[PDB]
């Protein structure tokens, strides 16, 4: 397992991006790509994970581990009373929460959980973050500086803080990841908290079915209009992998063959 880090606390766009485009390339499968989006390795993958070690406020740091399959932040880790304080998202359920737990701990002797008690689905991430919708969520490398700092080595924050803070985390780091797009938005408005527009936030909930259309795309051609937005939520109906090609990180894995350039 690898840990990109990124220090949100401490940061530049160029850093995100290298963070970006380490975490890509560490999330994306090394020989996976479709249309030259790398993307994701199965969840067969000899490193499963990947870990975020991002470091925000006060320089504290969390430990997303993300799935590199789905670079789903699969819960994090903070160094919270000399103990590798493992968050997991309560779906994640038995080996991979072991190795979530583990892999977050792994260099930790002390760990202990502080769950993430729920998913990680955005829709409950952002009812945890008690947002209608991440696109309220600010994100921002501050925001998930902050953020890192609202919940790493915080004996107690709320799930609110957790979820807005994995909002943060999971769109800056994985929806980044996956998304060039949300990495650019981040290093658009890297200097701003920015409510994530409908293009990240489409982005990110079509990312498998844009990885899906990417990877299933033949000669370029989606197999399907991804019907996504754009950054101004007007529908953005992506016909081409090379429309959509250029916000896209990572593809989620999708198996079977694409074109991988
Ligand atoms: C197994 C895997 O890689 N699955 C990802 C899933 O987590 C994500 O929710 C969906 C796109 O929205 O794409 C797919
Ligand atoms: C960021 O780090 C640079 C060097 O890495 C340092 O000069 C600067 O003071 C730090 N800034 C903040 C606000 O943490
Ligand atoms: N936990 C998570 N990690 C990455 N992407 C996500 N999208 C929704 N939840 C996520």
């Amino acid at each position: 397992i690898n840990t990109i880090t990124y220090d949100a606390g401490n940061t530049t766009i160029n850093k995100y991006a290298t963070f970006m485009e380490s975490l890509r390339n560490e999330a994306k499968d090394p020989s996976l790509q479709c249309y030259g989006i790398p993307m994701l390795p199965n969840n067969s993958s000899t490193i499963k994970y990947l870990l975020v070690k991002l470091q925000g406020a006060s320089q504290k740091t969390i430990t997303l581990m993300l799935r590199r399959n789905n670079l789903y932040v699969m819960g994090y880790s903070d160094p919270f009373n000399g103990n590798c304080r493992y968050h997991i998202f309560n779906d994640i359920t038995g080996t991979e929460r072991t190795n979530v737990e583990n892999t977050l701990c792994s260099s930790s002797s002390s760990r202990d959980a502080k769950p993430i008690n729920y998913n990680s689905l955005y829709s409950t991430l952002e009812k945890k973050a008690e947002v209608n919708s991440r696109s309220q969520v600010q994100l921002g490398i501050q925001i998930l500086s902050s953020d890192i700092g609202k919940i790493s080595g915080q004996s107690s924050f709320t799930d609110k803080t957790e979820a807005k803070f994995l909002l943060v985390a999971i769109q800056m780091v994985s929806e980044a990841a996956r998304f060039k797009y949300i990495e650019n938005q981040v290093k658009t408005n890297f200097n701003r908290d920015f409510s994530p527009n409908d293009k990240i936030l489409d982005l990110e909930e079509n990312w498998g079915k844009i990885s899906t259309a990417i990877h299933d795309a033949t000669n370029g051609a989606l197999p399907k209009p991804l019907e996504l937005k754009n950054a101004d939520g007007t529908k953005w109906i992506v016909l081409r992998v090379d429309e959509i090609k250029p916000d896209m990180g990572l593809l989620n894995y999708v198996n079977g063959t694409c074109q991988t350039t």
